[PDB]
């Protein structure tokens, strides 16, 4: 027997960090949970007992809240580029990084209509990530993401014209309700290394935000003929807004909320146009991926 | 043996409803997760076997339906209410019905700076809750509360002056970061039955948007002396803003963000004034109640 | 406005002990998570922001591992009291201690049909408990409980003869599945003080084998009238076997296991006494709860 | 902009079934998750709202059903490949099918002694899964798993001689508490279609047995000099016991147990060799990987 694929590391380390404008006094946080995982010339640590090659998972740990000490820790896709370059610079015998970080919200409050300078609100669950590889000799591939936004629709969300078949007992339908929960990934073009990553800084919280702005506004106008369709324009758009990524991919559930016939119980009516009351129906759901790129 | 207490029903019932604008074409839904139980002169159910004194779990999921099919579900403390008579009225043996209400946030998206007709986001995980016991004879109480609220401010919190012992490490602050969990609950004035609670339809939504309004206010703005404190200044100010509440009770949980002290690398400083990174703990952590009431 | 109940301390404090024989060598090791709240002359803390009469949270937790070091810590009746009993003879102000405690199973390993000296496996998520309330000068009141108890019956499990009117839509059944999660608690007679509750040690770990015992052998042989009447016959086994318990209190779901009928494909029969396959629901559930206490 | 991959189906159906032996009375139930997502000629359904390509999930949830009732749900190596061979064979345009199998623990009772005839516990929340990925002209390629089986031993774990840098505080060990959650999958060789799959059905529940009984000895008996190499030992046996394997990986979470220092308090000793009370840490965790194939 022999080693395939080898890789450890530290997980479900969180980190906050404050920064303090002394002039203003105004104070802003940020709060995130790291994952760092090595590969690298270290298969005698598993076949010979050998810790010698091994920098140990607590040494990781020390080393993601040194350098949040030394580094901006935003945007993420620059953070996890500097971490994940560190271990390939500082240890010969390490040649790939993988970093993973999720950005929990932490947004400023508003009180009496002003922006308070050191009080936050967690507003959703709704994360931004980032997963970082740096490999040695073949540079710096960053996937970004945002994931955990949950919206619904109440109509003009349309699914007929299937594949009907002895297994089909689904009616077509001109008016549904849409709800998911949004993962999408852009996957930026390879950086050659960290100067190339610092030179695109600005690109990354600006195509966040239009990833984010392009989801919702096509979610809410478009009348959707499936989830397939409506995911596919989303993905088109972003690609068409930042020339530097090179694909976009969505996994979306179709979680469903099912009509409830309550005609039994004095005729009442409580389907089709007449649909007041639905039951959200926890599972089973469906699932709808696509990786969209370029021509 | 006797039966002393006995309760039973239909747990993690979810409805949704949507109600639909003809004029303007806006569409409004809630979401809700409820449960009832009832008790009565059911003891016989459990002693003998005997399931003729039993509405099965069943039929109270179909009530719940039905119910929200006929009347308005908001205020949740409106719906709770007629909810909870019914079942006292129509079963002569039953005669009291515990109903829970968790209201799921359903916002409506603003695209392009403007309200979107029939398109909602889920901003966090915040609830908001009843508890309504309609007890046959003693008329209708009312908790209402607002849960899963989470907060954090990075500065403008101390906690100096505790009692020391040999069982104190604890060392004294004069800025800390206070994180929480806002469990607010206020409890109603005891309503004659539906009427009464009919007739004070509009104070439910006033006073949930009072007590979260100062939650948050009291929150960012209380140069924190322990968590007791801030705690009892906000109670104090939801009870002044509304005599029909008797009782306002707060539950937060003190969550632990801890100094990182890096000084054995490099020298670094990061620690007191200096402290920038920090460690969040996910436990343990500290948990303070208080009820507060009327002279 | 006035406080009219407060409490407050340390919650999710994890505690691992381990216990080693010299002689033999085998290790044994217990697992628990405690919140203590305390609760006493400490009004000021809130109204005036007195901390003089605060034993800080940080505190509590030191007490915890403390406690821990210098006691058994099993059966947990006995440490509860033993922790609880501390805050209010050390604190003269503190007046009640609320211990809680969940005790996480480590089962020893057996390999090669031998029972391994150091090594254990964490069998199924139940939870044995005690909720231990020490109030100086009334005692110590110990609520003792098994919980996440998950069983299933796939026959001997019927519901018929319940009320019938324009709510209900369940057909009676003389042959479903049961299946439910286990909460049971048994509530002690108070005990005087600490030399009382050591005075019965033996009793508690015997009590809790024999709750275990009676659910599961009358959940497997009952043929369940209803979860009403299966679960007044535990309650009264357990009575009639340990006198030194007041009342014994289950709470039972009854999760749902649907027929599918599968005839409109190829006229599938599998519903009735054909049916094979099942759909579970994960909501909603019924909860069933009844306490049962001496004539 | 183009479909440079899609896949989709549905997640999360909870099928339960359940075996009649008429003979003996006695009764077997099974009861999984199943998630099956479909590839093939469905790009039109994102690009041109095409919907004459899509199987609706609802189908699919449908012909999972379907599926159950008429073949046997266990092993389920060969159910996870009855069911994705149906998708290629019957939809002439769908290529590929990935159908992935959570089992869940029902293990019968023993009441006095003897094994119940229709009883179960869940014990312990362990799964059994597989993943069955059936390509057109490509065979079936099967990974069998298990997960969730959490073991702590409390000696008998070593950690010195590894890397030791600026990065480093963490101190040698001789004797340190190793607790995991084990996820250890297993691939089969490619099978060329479900004839071979059936021709190794006894195979899959005893390599599954196998899988289970080698990670539990090893982890008991060996002197641990880290989480890679008793890991290694693990997957070296499980490939030597079955050649129809190809590749082992196993993901070991290291969960650390702190020892605490309670010298503070009137000289407890509490570390090293008097080390009895330890603090469990939720996080972070040490995470470690390995694949482990033939020469
Ligand atoms: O493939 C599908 N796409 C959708 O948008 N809806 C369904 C469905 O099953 O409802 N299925
Ligand atoms: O009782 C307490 N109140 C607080 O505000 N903080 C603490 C603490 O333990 O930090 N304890
Ligand atoms: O009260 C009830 N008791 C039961 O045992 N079953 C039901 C039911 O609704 O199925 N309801
Ligand atoms: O790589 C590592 N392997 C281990 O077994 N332990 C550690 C550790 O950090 O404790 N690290």
């Amino acid at each position: 027997s022999a080693v395939k694929a080898a890789r450890y590391g530290k997980d479900n380390v969180r980190v906050y960090k404050v920064h303090k404008d002394e002039k203003t006094g105004v104070q802003t946080v940020y709060e995130m949970t790291v994952c760092v995982l090595l590969e690298g010339e270290i298969e005698t640590s598993y076949t010979k007992a050998d810790n010698s090659v091994i920098v140990a998972t607590d040494s990781i740990k020390n080393t993601i809240y040194i350098t949040a000490k030394q580094n901006p820790v935003t945007p993420p896709e620059l953070f996890g580029s500097i971490l994940g370059t560190h271990f390939i610079e500082k240890y010969n015998h390490i040649h790939a990084a993988h970093v993973n970080i999720v950005c929990h919200r932490w947004t400023r409050m508003d009180i009496d209509g002003k922006p308070h300078p050191h009080s936050f609100i967690r507003d959703s669950e709704e994360k931004r990530n980032v997963q970082v590889d740096v490999v040695e000799g073949k540079g710096i591939d960053i996937k970004s993401s945002l994931s955990g936004l949950t919206v619904l629709k109440s109509t003009n969300s349309q699914f007929w014209g299937f594949l009907r078949d002895e297994y089909t007992t689904l009616k077509e339908t001109w008016d549904r309700i849409l709800s998911t929960d949004v993962d999408a990934t852009w996957q930026w073009k390879n950086f050659s290394g960290l100067q190339e990553v610092r030179s695109h800084v600005p690109k990354f919280d600006a195509t966040w935000a239009t990833a984010r702005e392009v989801t919702l506004k096509t979610f809410a106008e478009d009348n959707s003929a499936s989830v397939q369709a409506t995911m596919y324009k989303m993905a088109e758009q972003i690609l068409a807004r930042q020339q530097l990524i090179e694909t976009v991919e969505y996994s979306l559930p179709n979680k469903h909320y099912f009509e409830i016939d309550l005609s039994w119980h004095k005729g009442l009516q409580n389907t089709g146009k007449n649909a007041e009351v639905f039951a959200p129906q926890s599972d089973p759901n469906g699932l709808i991926k696509c990786t969209v790129g370029r021509s």
